[PDB]
């Protein structure tokens, strides 16, 4: 059982950097390691995911997905590492990572998005390390972080942060006190003042109340 | 806390591409994952990895070690990826794996190995990977594989595999039988003819007895 | 969502001690830990864990369970301990352990087993305790426990070893070899001549070739 | 290497029921699963398990311990079980089990403790199971569960919660909530009314801040 495409041994499955469009079929019921990462692949079909329970790490990165089905990852109990980075996304649906209660890695950097839905990450108690990176984030949405107990390692640099909008004090405040855990590269280095307001390339971390009105937010 | 030089949060502590000359001081306890890659390490202390029990990847590659003490990784239990490619080993002393019994992933190409040692595989039980690409092997110690019943991908092209003498018979015996999981790149692609006798260009998994001699061993 | 007569919390199902006569319909998806331990089940469906692919502990042990269908365990890819002692199975079918490849810990006592298939155990490379104790065991087949590389803990006592069958010797050769491991009790206790040959209260690790004729087997 | 008194096979060491009236030398650096319980052991050297960094459960139930010195778990960062139900403590040192972020159950059952220490639990992020009834408990400090994000199973009953007092009352709204992971015996059984008022025989989820009073606090 292996997608002619890929190449399959034990429980890894490699498809990368081979030219594909769409998630090829016959991939083993009991993958562990999936690598999709490094193609041309526009969408995922509902379902595409639900018969691979098995997966502990999914590389969807650098494909074009424009965007997610809201459950595709529902059946990902076991998944540890989720990498979504330089796709084409502009949002995710609600509940997307809900599901995900063992996740340790989540990668979404590298896109286009404009904001992340309220609940996103409540779920994800083991999370680790979350990329944020280089998207068109202006906000964190009030709370977003603090189901995070177990992160150590955050990526926010490269954001267009609107500073002078009451909603970035979460952000502004949370990274003030997470400061040893905001950083940048890969593997990750500590890089407290990498997440910057826009037009003002000044630092999230100092933007005070006394600056920001709420006659700024759109 | 963090050693100087490197990047700390969580169990992962980064000191990857710091021109470092040795390893350094301070790396907690705690840590888990220890990225010293892509330095100038010559050498490591007896004892340097004694105090580092909670490891689970040892990422060594792309340093100038020339030798590597005995017992050096012995403390290391709970160590599931060892990656020591592309330093400039010519040797392995024996027993170097023996403790490592939960070891799933190790690198060891890139370097001027001349031989393995006899048993140098004998305790990996749950070994899945193994890197022996681009080294300086003629031959594999007959059994040298025998022990490893968990091993789901090897490396082993681009050596000069000796197939005119009769110690080629058990690699290309075993290559023959473990067919689907020889290959090459990263991560592995299936590619089984990839291990060819030097010169002859002949793949080292058609070689025959009939072509062999006791003769021509060094 | 739990099964009404049992209780449920987390990812851990507690159908223990219930009066059970079958498994009862609603154990979620996402259990991990499932006790259907001390009741009176007395058969399983076919399929009846198809769905359960997220199971790590199966504890079945104290039902009445005379056969088990083939294929049942087939999706318990993340099995790690399954418990089957004291029912009242007289056999097991063929390839019934084959896809538990994470299988750390299997009990098969107390039962009524008279014999096991040949490559019962073929598959199991990261079992570490296996109990066959107080069954009605004659002979173990040639090989059975060849590829269980992992295998510290073995419970062999109180069947009914046929010493006068040369078919005995595989085992009798075994035992004595890895005496370290053979054992009684629970936890495990060190008891290397606990299994003992019918009738005489011999211990089976002494038995000699020269006690025992081909011609008193099956 | 296994301590004279005990039985040792593969990681575990079996010293239970032994007699044994202090920790035995012999240990193994390697040991995953110690049982150390139903012995006479009456106190802990302090660094007695500072070697032992690999244990995964500890079973230190029914002893004698009549206090533990601060720092003894400090290196027992893989420690996912840790048993000390049935000894005679009667308080815990702070920041005892602060090293224990792997910790998933803890057993501190059946004891003397009067109280617990305020950031006793505050670290254990995938703690699951938490065994806290039959002690002299009259109340729980404010916050004490709110670091407990992993928590599906407790055990409050046979303590004699001291309803009169307003130090109940986090706890009372705490068992309100988390009413169904509240209970009894073993494995957990649902038992939401089982922690109750001591003299009233009220449950404390049930308890009124009208029928409260910072007076009757001593
Ligand atoms: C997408 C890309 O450029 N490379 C991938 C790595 O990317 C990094 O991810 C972290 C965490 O999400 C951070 O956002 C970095 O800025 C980003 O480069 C990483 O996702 C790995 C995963 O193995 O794959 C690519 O190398
Ligand atoms: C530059 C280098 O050596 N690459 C590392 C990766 O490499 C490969 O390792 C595999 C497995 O042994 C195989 O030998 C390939 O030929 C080799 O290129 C890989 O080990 C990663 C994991 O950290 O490290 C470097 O990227
Ligand atoms: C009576 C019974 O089946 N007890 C179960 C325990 O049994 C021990 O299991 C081991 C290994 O199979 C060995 O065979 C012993 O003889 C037997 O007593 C044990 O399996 C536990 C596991 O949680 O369940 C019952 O107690």
């Amino acid at each position: 059982a292996c997608p002619s495409q890929c190449s399959c041994s034990g429980t890894e499955v490699n498809c990368a950097g081979k030219s594909l469009a769409s998630v090829p079929a016959g991939i083993p019921t009991t993958t562990r390691v999936l690598y999709l990462n490094s193609n041309q692949i526009t969408k995922l079909e509902p379902g595409v995911f639900d018969r691979l329970a098995n997966l502990r790490e999914l590389h969807l990165w650098g494909n074009q997905l424009v965007s997610l089905p809201p459950g595709v990852f529902d059946n990902l109990a076991n998944l540890e590492k989720l990498w979504l980075n330089s796709n084409q996304l502009t949002s995710l649906p609600a509940g997307l990572f809900d599901r995900l209660v063992n996740l340790e890695h989540l990668g979404l950097c590298c896109m286009k998005l404009t904001e992340l839905p309220s609940g996103a990450f409540d779920k994800l108690t083991r999370l680790k390390q979350l990329g944020l990176d280089q998207n068109q984030l202006k906000s964190i949405p009030d709370g977003a972080f603090a189901r995070l107990p177990s992160l150590t390692h955050v990526w926010l640099h490269t954001n267009p942060w609107d500073c002078q909008c009451t909603d970035i004090l979460y952000l502004s405040g949370w990274v003030a006190q997470h400061s040893s855990i905001v950083g940048e590269g890969w593997p990750w280095r500590h890089s407290p003042d990498s997440a910057k307001c826009s037009g003002t390339n000044t630092p999230v971390r100092a933007v005070t109340e006394a600056s920001t009105s709420p006659s700024k937010c759109p």
